DNA sequence: GGGGTCCT
DNA sequence: AGGACCC
């Protein structure tokens, strides 16, 4: 009874690279972060390239690939809101999922436009984009002439974003978010596709791997696997009640419904973010000089955003991760602290952190860091 | 990698 | 505070 978009940008990092860089939008491009190419244009993905693929790789398999940096989000992250208020705009309900990907529930829209057509041009509804399978429409049936209608705000959503962000990507228009998610990169890049409900089956066993199922993570399919489940159709077939004891009651029943294609959650509004983070990983920190002056950069750099944002935040926390699995530490912030909009809180910032990280690791005795983090959360 | 979410 | 998920 639902209509679903999920709309995923093509080559996110890259496309706003070659928009910064105009002089870039014609060569095979990879977005670098330390050692790894985390994504690349499809130029590059002709050429061989996939996505977090070592640059050691890559210089090899592509000698002529150019190489940018992306390790700051910062632009990334702008472009990523403009997106999402974008597609705001069309319909209050916006889930986002990481920097690239929206979830849009469009039956109200949907509705709304079937309530104002006549008989004359409802002949006459049809779709935007491709029909997952080619299979036939039947207009006569609904819940085919809804998916429609939903495929045609997805074709103005990606038109919007072409015309006002300078952005491609695609688009799926399915019964539930899961589908959506599933369907929308059959045809890539800038391209989409709806799903019709005879092809459910269709699609969810046209996957290769159980973990390509989203909600279907590392740790589940390892565990999945150790069951002897390796298809979708195996973990359409496993008994619940094994798997619930395995699994737990929540985690199996969840994972099981998505092997058939079944996803109730709904689309959350996902709003103003719920926290700021900035992190920086290295192959050693060895003292406190070093951690200081590592912690002190990444809060610089948060206040920006702190500043920028408005509302204020009233928990921090400090994230590590040793070498050979993270592990953390939060307090509130004091109150004081929080009226900063002028003053010093940097020095008061740090002393709160610099304890958190004592908490943490003991100074004493050596150790050996490989990543810092610090985070801003509880906002109001 | 450099983010972000939610649940236990 | 840690674990699991997503990108
Ligand atoms: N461990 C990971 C996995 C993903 N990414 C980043 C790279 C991508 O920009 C985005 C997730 O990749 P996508 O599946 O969205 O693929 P892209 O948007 O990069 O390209 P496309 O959608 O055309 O496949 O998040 C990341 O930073 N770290
Ligand atoms: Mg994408
Ligand atoms: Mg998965």
């Amino acid at each position: 009874s639902r209509v679903i978009v999920h709309v995923d940008l093509d080559c996110f990092y890259a496309q706003v690279e070659m928009i910064s860089n105009p002089e870039l939008k014609d060569k095979p491009l990879g977005v670098q972060q330390k050692y790894l190419v985390v994504t690349c244009n499809y130029e590059a993905r002709k050429l061989g390239v996939k996505k977090l693929m070592n640059v050691r790789d890559a210089k090899e398999k592509c000698p002529q690939l150019v190489l940018v940096n992306g390790e700051d989000l910062t632009r990334y992250r702008e472009m990523s809101y403009k997106v999402t208020e974008l597609l705001e705009e069309f319909s209050p309900v916006v889930e986002r999922l990481g920097f690239d990907e929206n979830f849009v529930d469009l039956t109200e829209m949907v509705e709304k436009r079937l309530q104002q057509l006549q008989s004359d041009e409802l002949s006459a509804v049809t779709v935007s984009g491709h029909v997952y399978n080619n299979q036939s429409i039947n207009l006569l049936d609904v819940l085919h002439i809804r998916l429609l209608v939903g495929s045609q705000i997805a074709a103005e959503m990606r038109e919007a974003m072409y015309n006002q962000l300078g952005l491609t990507g695609c688009a799926g228009v399915a019964s539930n978010k899961l589908l959506a998610k599933l369907v929308s990169g059959v045809f890539k890049p800038n391209q989409q596709t709806v799903l019709l409900p005879e092809s459910c089956q269709h699609l969810i066993h046209s996957l290769n791997h159980i973990k390509e199922i989203p909600g279907i993570g590392y740790k589940t399919a390892k565990c999945l696997e150790a069951l002897g489940i390796n298809s979708v159709r195996d973990l359409q077939t496993f008994s619940p009640k094994i798997l619930e004891k395995e699994l737990g009651i929540s985690v199996a029943q969840r994972i099981q419904k998505l092997s058939f294609g079944e996803d109730n959650s709904p689309v959350i509004l996902s709003g103003p973010p719920q926290s700021f983070s900035e992190e920086d990983s290295f192959k050693k920190c060895s003292s406190e000089v070093e951690a200081k002056n590592k912690i002190e950069e990444l809060l610089a750099s948060l206040l920006n955003r702190v500043c920028q944002d408005g509302r204020k935040p009233h928990t921090v926390r400090l994230i590590i991760r040793r070498y050979s699995g993270r592990e953390s530490r939060q307090c509130p912030i004091p109150s004081h602290v929080i009226q900063k909009l002028n003053y010093d809180v940097m020095t008061p910032m740090v002393d709160i952190l610099m304890k958190l990280f004592r908490n943490m690791v003991n100074v004493k005795m050596p150790f050996h860091l490989t990543l810092l983090s610090v985070c801003f959360c509880n906002l109001k």
